[PDB]
């Protein structure tokens, strides 16, 4: 009980670590799930969850429609901001960084592990567009999962994924009488420099 | 089982109530808990967890800290973001609008309404502010817990809240083989727009 500054460790990677594998354990659903926020040209936020799908110094990924909106605003302004909604474990971090492109490579080796069906899904999906009805979705859908009859679901050119930078990351703990624990790991120079902050 | 056009109320706030009316029985953490983005000068979005604590036609509001970092942002840039991450229930709710602060009479009436030990947490915390030790908190709150003995406990000056106005409300909920239902409602004239988006 208690979040104290001597027991933090340098990389906050690693606290991350130990906080993802505790939420997973702890049964939250969809642990790795997190809420992406972006920017667009006229400084309106707007968010969406997605799903962590790889982590290291390098930063954050997760997958997304090269066509969809928060991908034409992270081309317009690549700041954004991941949170993990924990509080049910009376917990959240924050990560704030710069979205990178990932290379085909990567992003070939992950689709090509994502369930068929989820395959044959990316493929239906003009995510974000306005589309007049459900059924449009459905008949693509049947009319690509025979199609392609699976004989190996080709990687959609619209498909792609993001590595977010770690200039910044924030774990927030619940603390009583509304008194939490509130810790920012700021990337500087080559390390981390670490603040408690007012809750 | 599905969203469907049809089924779709015309005041977005009706199916809002309804899923926050289930989301509280279906017994999630925090059914009022939502996700608000907020952009500083540089173009950086951030994200914090506040709780929904009234809505209707006028926006959604939400109590804080003045002097916090979400304020000063909100100042330079009214334009925020809502999220409610009930993914454990397949659904998200996105709100897009404009903060604006509440008057002194309705902070006022909430604020007296709160256990009488936040009232006085309220206090003790300059929120967001970088300080040297949880020990700072944790005198504060003693200090006051008995100088204000409870005579009322005063409403900080620094204590405030916002409604974020109705520009945009989209409504997200889980789909069989990644096609996922999308409506997004968007406040156009008198009256609100509905558009089904594709997942
Ligand atoms: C638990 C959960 C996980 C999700 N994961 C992703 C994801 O990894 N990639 C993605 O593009 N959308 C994902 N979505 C759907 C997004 O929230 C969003 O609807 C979509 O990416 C389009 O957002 P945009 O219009 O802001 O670009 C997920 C939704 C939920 C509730
Ligand atoms: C379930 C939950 C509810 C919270 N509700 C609020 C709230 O209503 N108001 C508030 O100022 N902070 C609330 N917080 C703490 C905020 O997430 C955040 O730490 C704080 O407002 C300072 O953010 P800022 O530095 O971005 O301004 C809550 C945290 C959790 C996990
Ligand atoms: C639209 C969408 N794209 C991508 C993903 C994540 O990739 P995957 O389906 O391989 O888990 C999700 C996960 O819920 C999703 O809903
Ligand atoms: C720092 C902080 N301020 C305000 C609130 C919400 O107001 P209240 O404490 O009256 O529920 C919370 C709720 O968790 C909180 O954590």
């Amino acid at each position: 009980g208690g979040l104290r500054r001597r027991d933090l460790p340098a990389d906050p990677l690693t606290l991350f670590e130990r906080w993802l594998s505790q939420a997973c354990e702890a049964k939250l659903a969809d642990p790795t799930a997190m809420v992406v926020a972006t920017v667009d040209e006229h400084g309106q936020p707007y968010q969406r969850i997605v799903l962590l799908k790889h982590y290291d110094e390098k930063g954050m990924v997760f997958y997304t429609n090269l066509g969809s909106r928060k991908a034409h605003q992270i081309e317009n302004n690549p700041r954004v901001s991941l949170l993990f909604p924990w509080h049910t474990l009376e917990r959240q971090v924050m990560v704030i960084g710069k979205a990178e492109r990932l290379s085909t490579l990567e992003v070939m080796k992950y689709f090509h592990s994502r369930p068929r069906d989820s395959q044959i899904g990316a493929w239906v999906s003009k995510q974000s567009s306005r589309i007049s009805a459900r059924g449009i979705l459905e008949s693509k859908f049947l009319e690509l999962k025979q199609k392609f009859q699976q004989g190996e679901v080709p990687l959609p050119s619209f498909w792609g994924g993001f590595r977010v930078s770690l200039e910044q990351i924030e774990f927030w703990q619940g603390g009583e009488h509304r008194l939490h624990d509130r810790f920012l790991y700021q990337r500087e120079n080559d390390a981390w420099k670490i603040d408690r902050l007012a809750p």
